């Protein structure tokens, strides 16, 4: 299918639209990153909420890696306030944290381990109706959590997923002023996450014309604008910001692929968006070598960028990575350590449900060989 | 903003998904075109509904030009059956008819003249909550009514509009088998409607990146595939079918423009999609002459099609019209008659609320001159 729950508000100054969006709600809770507080954006959001006649309470300074345990720490405060509207302001992790909070707040009867999943050998129960409106306000460009029905967080040190349309945000507000405060490396990494989301969404087994429309526009936009953006160009930051959400609309519908999976299993090495960028060329090469469908799809993307072939697309991504100063795997982690982890990462990758949507189903050995090839870095 | 209420089901054989979609509903009413009945598609839809355990009742053979009076004729039968789900199967007009039925069925207390509008001097009341689920199944490619919140119909011989998210369909099913039965001229005209919707949506004052993504994909698809489709190529018919809905998603959000308005005011001359095709080159020329914004936007579309300039885009559309055998205005209607109607059409165009979204606000005289220029046909 193709669907989109979230209503998207976008444009310069569009944070102020929060006043209109909270109309009819009296008690607004905002979870925000430390950076949203420091830059004064949290106080602006609070001001916009109070303009509309609501009371507001904010919890700022959330851990970068969300966890059930930390959410359980402030859940009592949330229940004491009793919001009828939730706002997430910050990166993907802040949105993920707020999505999980929504589940716990709206359905306190649920057992976490019964509704979340670790991998394809989990069997989660479906989440029931979750009534509290959720507004997502991304400050990075970006993970696309502001339109997805997915959240990732730890419990007991282990990484879990929750996926349901019940936590896809009702509203996303895309005000490019917020991502203009990303430091350069965050702009680079989150930008490359957009590119990899787009390219993977375009080549899954369940891509539609409708998801493709969004994936192709996101890819073109990042390709043209990300380097200017990383160096602080104000318009480029806006263009890439909207592109991040486009890629989110794409992968919400088309899912993601082997690159996202391998990147997540290698997260100990460094930032997702960066590891995605490093692995993508190798994933594209692998997929094209084993699937004429994938090769043809990569060539279609190449033609949208002004080239011809799958090979061109792989070379374009590699050169963009260099332009943006993305390191080789070798420069992030030493051979001994990598080789010691490669087996478990390849198995955990193989155990990821996303593999089913990749245009090729890889064997654990192939994935292991793939990790090793990316490490050798040629 | 950007939003999409409708969930889109698309693909070969996807009419059978109706069984899944009627789950939880016991009484399904289907409004269908004569052609849907004759080709056996109505009986298939009925079969799919009965599979799911529901009862079904169908009203087939709807007038091509919907009217309140004709809807009021079969409303008693509808109320007697008491559907909890409505299905529209056919062209844009069948979907429009079913949307209006939904209003009358769900909110029988409303006065038609108080909630519908004729032009910008109307002041309609907002439509309240309309609860009955609506599934739209287009057989042409197409008007985009399957994703819009709009309906057009006559009352007392006068053309009215109803626009509310309450009549945007809950679900659209896009099964390319249905539009493969369009005759060639209907495939041509509805196809050119897609192209004009896309180009207008791309150049309104409220276009966003998100609507653009859909508009650009629709434009490219029609340009590449419509001529093959009109001659009966099965894959081309599928590609253009999905493109029609993309253009609908675009104009749902970005609105339409001077071409749609002038075409509707000249409907006495012939089929909408065709009149749209004839007028577009002249509208694009006008808009580009008065707006550097429009000119630049037309050049962006040109570059997506493999060219450079606004002038290129105007020449591309003109040559596509010739390839498809679209006539000159002169060959549809004689000069005396045209000149006698030109004043009222230009005034009624000027009185259309859509004019506000066109990148240029034209004067009644300019619109009159524009109609005359298109008639001279150079
Ligand atoms: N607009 C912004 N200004 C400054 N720093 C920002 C920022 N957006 C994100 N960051 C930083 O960039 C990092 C990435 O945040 P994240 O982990 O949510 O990213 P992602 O969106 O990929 O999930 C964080 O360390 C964040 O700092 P805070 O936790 O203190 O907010
Ligand atoms: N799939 C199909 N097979 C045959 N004729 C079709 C068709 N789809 C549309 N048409 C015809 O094409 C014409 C256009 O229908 P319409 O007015 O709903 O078009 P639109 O979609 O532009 O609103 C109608 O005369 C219709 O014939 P019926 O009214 O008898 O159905």
């Amino acid at each position: 299918m193709f669907w989109l729950k979230t209503r998207i508000i976008e444009g310069e100054g569009s944070l102020s639209r929060l006043s209109r969006e909270v109309k009819g709600h009296e008690r607004v809770l905002i979870l925000a990153s430390g950076s949203m507080k420091r830059h004064g954006f949290l106080s602006e959001a609070e001001d916009y909420v109070k303009e509309a006649g609501a009371e507001v309470f904010s919890i700022a300074g959330l851990p970068a890696e969300p966890s059930v345990e930390v959410i359980e720490e402030f859940l009592p405060k949330v229940r004491e306030f009793g919001p009828d509207l939730l706002v997430a302001m910050g990166g993907g992790s802040v949105i993920d944290t707020t999505k999980a909070l929504k589940v716990f707040y709206d359905a306190p009867e649920l057992n976490f381990g019964e509704i979340a999943f670790i991998d394809r050998f989990s069997k989660p129960k479906p989440v029931p109706r979750l009534k509290t409106l959720l507004i997502a306000i991304p400050s990075t460009s970006g993970a696309g959590s502001e339109v997805s029905g997915a959240s990732v967080l730890k419990k007991g040190g282990v990484k879990y997923n929750i996926v349901t349309p019940e936590i896809a945000p009702d509203v996303a507000i895309l005000d490019p002023r917020l991502p203009r405060t990303m430091p350069p490396e965050v702009a680079r990494n989150s930008g490359l996450d957009v590119l990899v989301h787009g390219i993977e969404a375009y080549t899954t087994k369940v891509a539609s014309p409708f998801s493709d429309a969004m994936a192709i526009k996101a890819i073109k936009t990042v390709y043209r604008w990300l380097p200017l953006s990383v160096k602080g160009d104000e318009e480029a930051r806006a263009r890439v910001h909207y592109a991040a959400t486009m890629a989110g609309i794409a992968f919400l519908n088309a899912r993601l692929g082997l690159c996202h999976a391998m990147s997540h299993k290698a997260a100990w090495i460094g930032p997702h968006g960066l590891l995605n960028a490093v692995f993508l060329p190798y994933v594209m090469e692998f997929n094209a070598s084993k699937s004429d469908y994938a090769r043809r799809r990569y060539a279609e993307i190449a033609r949208e960028l002004g080239f011809q072939t799958a090979k061109d697309l792989i070379e374009v991504v590699k050169e963009l990575n260099e332009m943006l100063g993305v390191p080789k795997l070798g420069e992030l982690v030493d051979e001994e350590t990598f080789a010691s982890k490669v087996e478990e990462m390849a198995e955990k990758t193989y155990h990821d449900g996303l593999i089913a949507f990749n245009p090729v189903e890889p064997k654990p050995e192939e994935i292991k060989e793939l990790y090793l090839k990316a490490y050798r870095g040629e």
